[PDB]
């Protein structure tokens, strides 16, 4: 039977993409720890740019990798719709693709204008906290004729074109809209030549290293498949001759692999598959050979454990990308030896990621044996103090996310959230990986979990009030209260909070003589007390206007010290809210906290 349950892995991979969503989430949201976020995206330019996916463990919406991810996901669904159908994940794949494509449509207000980034890398990365309460400004960036971006425009064209093929039978109207958009974007990319990173501040994160030549071939091919227009195939084959050669020879690049930046490698296989020309077969063969048996004595580094390690960053992402394409190629090539070689290589690399390695551990969060528990992800972590170090363990399980893994050919790895090398996660990391999984499900099978996702429960009160006796007294009660917002299911703002402290009027105490004072109060200090009925009264502290959210030391809490002086006769032992308050700060269950008038914590009399 399947060495690993590929269907379950795919099922969880689809969940990962759902957890990366930005904007107003649907009613059917499966990720209980995710809520609405980035609701003001595009506002700075008068556009609705909400939606799309957060790139990695951060909250920037990087259009280049986002588009590539979409193209790769669509490609896998086209190659193996059966894998998706059998794992019962086809509806989730479509849902995910529709989500990102709806964003691309919004980001393309007119034929030659494409918004390629929402958020600033540096501003975004300086803060460590949940997406729902991001406190910083998020700038929108775009490319147009004045400052083009052929690479990102052609990639978005390819994503929309590829995706249209997936919706073709389901929603032909939607598929038509995507094709129309892809045509415009490609014309823009072809007419106004230029590297997008020269126009938008993405160079430090997703710089266009390879340039746009590869995207022109890639985009042309996909539009050909989506339209059936021969001119596109012609365009692709023409542009193919301008692809990068290697070092000193006239041999096209074969030492890297396909990823968010370089699509050359994908076109080798795609064109070979389409035309059957020896030209493409030679290129594709050379590349895949380098990753397996080597060419001219040179071969991609391999660990003793059997992992192909291309580079330090997202090592497993590269191996998985190659594995998917090797699986596709293995089907078109006739050579029995090459077919076996490429196919077996792909299965071995994916199996390594699922647990077949020297550590005997899965590299997919929430899957298999001894998986990573602390991926470098802000929202999954759920910090409320703007610290990557607290709490020790991530508060949520980011099911399905493939981590960077071993960055050196020695199979070494440490599950450490602070290691952005080994524990980084990203939308592009799961792209080739998912497509590979779909191919494997079709071949080896597997069964998805009937009840997934699990419903997580909070690790304690999320929004509450702690209290302690600040100064002991007989004619007064001085409390030191602390409002806390450590929410994570999902993280949410508390900007309209107030709390009540009930007390019973005592014999010999005139309510008119009761005073409430403070020497330190981050909220308002009331002048009077409120009579409920009989001898029941309450003091109300008003914190409306204070933004209490899980995003920093001072941000997540509000300190309130208040003294209720009643004079001789004052007796707190018959006071409702006094029950259980001691000398140590601890949750006060009898002090009720309200959010815009609605009880959120504590029990009233
Ligand atoms: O020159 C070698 C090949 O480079 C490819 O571009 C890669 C860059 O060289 C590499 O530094 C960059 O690393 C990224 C990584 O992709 C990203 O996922 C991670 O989060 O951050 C890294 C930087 O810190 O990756 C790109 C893409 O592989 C060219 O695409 C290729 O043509 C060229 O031969
Ligand atoms: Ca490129
Ligand atoms: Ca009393």
């Amino acid at each position: 039977e399947p060495a690993f349950n590929y269907a379950e892995a795919l099922q969880k991979s689809m969940f990962f993409y759902e957890a990366q969503r930005s904007g107003k989430l649907p009613e059917n949201n499966r990720v209980s720890w995710r809520g609405d976020s980035g609701l003001n995206d595009g506002a700075d330019v008068g556009l609705d740019l909400t939606g799309g996916w957060y790139d990695a463990g951060d909250h920037v919406k990087f259009g280049f990798p986002m588009a590539f991810t979409a193209t790769m996901l669509a490609w896998g669904a086209i190659e193996s719709p059966e894998g998706y159908i059998r794992s019962g994940q086809m509806p989730y794949l479509k849902d995910n693709l529709r989500w990102v494509n709806d964003y691309f449509i919004k980001a393309h207000p007119s034929p030659n204008v494409l918004y390629v980034q929402v958020g600033d890398g540096d501003a975004d990365h300086k803060w460590w906290g949940p997406a729902e309460v991001m406190p910083m400004e998020r700038p929108s960036f775009k490319v147009d004729p004045s400052c083009p971006g052929s690479d990102v425009a052609a990639e978005t064209a390819a994503a929309m074109a590829a995706s249209s093929i997936v919706f073709a039978d389901d929603d032909p109207a939607y598929a038509a809209t995507l094709v129309q958009h892809a045509k415009q974007l490609y014309t823009f990319a072809d007419t106004y030549r230029g590297v997008y990173s020269d126009c938008v501040p993405a160079g430090a994160f997703y710089n266009s290293w390879s340039g746009y030549q590869d995207e022109l071939v890639w985009g042309a091919y996909w539009l050909y498949k989506a339209t059936g227009d021969d001119s596109y195939l012609a365009k692709a084959e023409y542009e193919y001759d301008f692809l990068s050669t290697e070092q000193q020879t006239d041999l096209r690049s074969y030492r890297w692999t396909i990823a968010w930046d370089d699509k050359s490698y994908g076109t080798y296989v795609l064109l070979a598959k389409e035309t059957g020309k020896q030209k493409y077969i030679d290129d594709a063969n050379r590349w895949l050979d380098y990753w397996t048996v080597g060419v001219n004595g040179q071969r991609v580094p391999y660990s003793p454990g059997g992992m192909a390690v291309l580079d330090t960053w997202g090592a497993l992402r590269y191996a998985a990308n190659t594995a998917f394409v090797a699986l596709v190629y293995a089907k078109v090539i006739d050579d029995p030896v090459r077919k076996q070689r490429y196919h077996d290589f792909a299965v071995r690399q994916i199996n390594y990621a699922l647990g077949d390695n020297p550590r005997n551990s899965s590299y997919v969060v929430g899957f298999g044996n001894n998986p990573p528990r602390n991926p470098h992800h802000r929202t999954a972590h759920g910090s409320w103090t703007d610290s990557i170090a607290s709490p020790a363990e991530n508060r949520h399980v980011l099911y399905g996310a493939l981590v960077g893994g071993p960055g050196s050919p020695n199979d070494a790895y440490t599950d450490d959230r602070q290691d952005y090398v080994a524990n980084e996660v990203a939308t592009d990391y799961n792209a080739g990986f998912s497509s590979a999984l779909a191919m494997l499900v079709e071949e080896y099978g597997g069964t998805p979990l009937a009840d997934f996702p699990p419903t997580e429960e909070p690790d304690g009160p999320e929004i509450f009030v702690e209290a302690q006796i600040n100064t002991p007294g007989t004619t007064f009660t001085e409390i030191k209260a602390m409002i806390r917002n450590q929410s994570g299911w999902p993280a949410r703002m508390l900007d309209k909070g107030t709390f009540r402290y009930w007390f019973t009027l005592d014999e010999g105490v005139d309510p008119a003589d009761i005073t409430v004072s403070s020497a330190y109060n981050q909220c308002a200090t009331p002048e009077d007390v409120h009579h409920v009925s009989g001898d029941l009264y309450y003091v109300e502290i008003d914190c409306t206007g204070e933004k209490i959210f899980p995003g920093g030391q001072s941000e997540h809490r509000r300190e309130v010290q208040f003294r209720i002086a009643g004079g001789p006769g004052w007796d707190p032992s018959n006071d409702w809210s006094f029950q259980g308050i001691g000398n140590e700060l601890a949750p006060a269950p009898y002090i009720v906290l309200y959010d815009d008038g609605v009880p959120v914590w504590g029990t009233a009399p």
